[PDB]
């Protein structure tokens, strides 16, 4: 009686941006090519990247049943 999320493993990839609003979460998540098609990526929250700085967020990775693994990456914003 398995979930996806029992089975896929994501990989957080931490990003680069200029400063800006807040960037696409799918560029969080290095093995995407690996996830089932039909996954979807949002940020849990929104990550302010209007100012330069290292952020810290995290990635809702959703599978098509539903299930879920959140991801925590660092968006580096240059100044």
């Amino acid at each position: 009686g398995q979930t996806d999320a029992d089975k896929y493993t994501p990989e957080a990839k931490d990003i680069t941006v200029t400063p800006g609003p807040t960037p696409d979460p799918a560029e969080g998540i290095g093995n995407k090519d690996t996830l089932p098609s039909g996954t979807k990526y949002e940020w849990k929250d929104p990550v302010d990247t209007t100012t330069p700085g290292d952020k810290t967020g995290t990635i809702v990775v959703s599978y098509p049943d539903g299930s879920t693994d959140e991801i925590q990456v660092t968006v580096k914003v240059t100044d």
